[PDB]
């Protein structure tokens, strides 16, 4: 009864929670077409959320275990909602829209008040539901949570989307006057709308714990006990062996599910919104099913504590050998002339030799920087039109098509980058059809790692102990994770890209070869790491 409601409560909580963290990736994400954003303000807006969530996830996770945890979750639902709708603050102040100061500190402080609201929602959520749930239904309740959690990006990406759609003004100003269209990119969206919207459904999902009860059929004392109750959690072996596993296997998934789209786009070719498209709502849903089947696995046939490691054990094994099968399907570098193959048609290039300007083009004063992207009848891309060595360009329907061409000759061509023929659909559509299934295996081991991560230690520690896990993950997994992997990854650019005050923005062409081994070798020696974790896990447990 009560406890159906908690649930119920809880989920409506995570989906909140998970909305909000889609619109604000979503909208940031869409905003770059007309704001040129420097790449630091994107950073630090990310980074107050960590600095917010970190400085106090562990305090609240340790000192509210023998509080009244409904009512802390309540009172970190109600601060998130108040930073939510704080991060929308600046439309009503900024004047209209017309076609770095004293105004992103709004969006900074909105966001650090939402990332110190999120802490009690995961550690003593789960332990209010793992402590009163029989250890049947216990799995099966942190697998529902865990899937709502996975599945509010989608709609917090779908409201961003439908905001983005209307225009900034709305209700402001009457959109009569207004003569744009969100294809001419001028055009700025109600960003504001949807933070309105997630900060209300925040603010409404901390209504119900209200009228919780504390527990189901001072402060003191817990400083003193917080540095003993540290080390029972790290003395405890499968708690810390399990903890490394964890913080391992998700440095290797993080890598992997961030630079996923692109590379996409670069070893198949494929478009901005066609690597976008089956990661958001392909991938995603693969991950949330994963979690559920892992939760229904564990519920149905009252699976142990061993059975438990087992099935993660056998997850991640599962999981990992199939994306060692990634290796195979790969496309090579497409035809590019001056950084892949010369002018002349030569099989690849070296380093040293990167001809940029030829004699094809030595009549043509062009810029380095630019990078639009155009192949001719021979099926070689080049950089841009001005280098092909192209006089004239004809405007055909919604084509433009450049003539006189002198490099290709070596006239005619179209403008971007030609597919791929050598059967690469063929090999994407097989990437694609295991990437699915990869990452369904993956997250199908999620809720046995819960439960393995409750179920070796004494009760009165669960909360303080989730805590830690979340900060462990955000600390060595969330954040280093993309980093040095676009690190790795930029290590094969070619060709950089430019943006308009200088500063070079995203690469826009890699190394097919060398960027499918990077970031596929590193995610397999990361899981490979995992799953020797994992097995000394089931070893101690076996042992104990
Ligand atoms: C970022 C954002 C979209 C853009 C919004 C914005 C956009 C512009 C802005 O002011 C302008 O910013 C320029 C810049 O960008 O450098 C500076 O050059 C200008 O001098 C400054 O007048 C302030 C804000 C505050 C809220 C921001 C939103 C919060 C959530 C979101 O998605």
């Amino acid at each position: 009864g009560e406890l159906k409601v908690f649930l119920c409560a809880l989920s409506f909580v995570y989906f909140a929670k998970a909305l909000a963290e889609g619109y604000l990736k979503s909208t940031i994400t869409q905003i770059e077409r007309r704001f040129d954003i420097p790449s630091s303000l994107v950073g630090v807006i990310d980074g107050s959320f960590e600095i917010g969530n970190l400085l106090v996830i562990t305090f609240v996770s340790y000192f509210g275990a023998k509080l009244h945890r409904p009512k802390i979750i309540g009172a970190g639902c109600v601060i998130m909602g108040v930073g939510t709708l704080l991060i929308a603050m600046p439309q009503f102040f900024m004047e209209q829209y017309k076609y770095s100061s004293s105004m992103w500190i709004y969006v900074f402080l909105g966001n650090l008040l939402r990332g110190i609201g999120e802490t009690p929602i995961q550690p003593l959520g789960i332990a209010y539901l793992d402590d009163f749930a029989s250890e049947d239904n216990a799995a099966f309740y942190i697998g529902c949570v865990q899937t709502v959690a996975i599945i509010g990006p989608i709609f917090g990406a779908l409201l961003g989307s439908l905001c983005a759609k209307l225009y900034v003004d709305i209700g402001f100003v009457n959109l009569d006057h207004i003569t744009i269209t969100p294809k001419d990119p001028q055009w700025v969206g109600a960003w504001w709308l949807g933070y309105l919207i997630a900060g209300i459904i925040s603010l409404l999902a901390a209504v119900p714990f209200w009228y919780l009860p504390k527990s189901l059929p001072k402060i003191m004392e817990m400083a003193r006990d917080f540095l003993p109750s540290l080390k029972n959690l790290f003395g405890n072996p499968v708690y810390f062996l399990y903890l490394c596993t964890s913080t391992v296997q998700f440095n290797s998934l993080f890598g992997m599910v961030t630079y996923k789209p692109k590379y996409i786009e670069q070893q198949y070719g494929q478009s901005s919104s066609r690597a976008n498209f089956v990661i958001g709502l392909i991938n995603i849903p693969a991950v949330a099913l994963g979690i559920f089947s892992g939760g229904i696995v564990m519920k149905k046939f009252r699976i142990s504590v061993c059975g438990a490691a087992k099935l993660y054990l056998g997850s991640s094994v599962f999981g990992y050998l199939l994306f060692l099968s990634l290796f195979a399907l790969g496309c090579e570098n497409s035809d590019v002339a001056g950084l892949t193959v010369s002018y002349q048609g030569t099989k690849p290039v070296s380093y040293h030799e990167r001809a940029l300007f030829s004699d094809c083009n030595s009549r043509c004063k062009c810029s380095e920087t630019k990078w639009e992207p155009m192949c001719g009848e021979n099926g070689i891309t080049y950089v841009s039109a001005c280098l092909a060595g192209c006089q004239t360009s004809n405007r055909s329907g919604k084509n433009i098509i450049f003539y006189n061409c002198t490099c290709v000759g070596i006239s005619s061509g179209i403008v971007g980058r030609c597919q791929k023929d050598n059967g690469c659909p063929q090999m994407f559509l097989y990437f694609l059809v295991i990437s699915v299934i990869t990452s369904y295996t993956l997250s199908l081991g999620g809720i046995p790692g819960y439960i393995l991560l409750l179920r070796c230690i004494k009760p009165q520690l669960k909360s303080f102990a989730l805590g830690i896990y979340t900060l462990a993950i955000r600390v060595l997994a969330g954040i280093p994770a993309p980093v040095y992997f676009g690190v790795l990854i930029d290590t094969s650019c070619l060709k950089w890209g430019f943006k308009r005050c200088g500063s070079r923005g995203s690469c826009r062409l890699y190394d097919s070869n060398v960027f499918r081994h990077i970031y596929l070798g590193l995610t397999v020696i990361l899981g490979t790491v995992s799953i020797l974790l994992s097995i000394a896990v089931l070893f101690i447990l076996k042992k104990n």
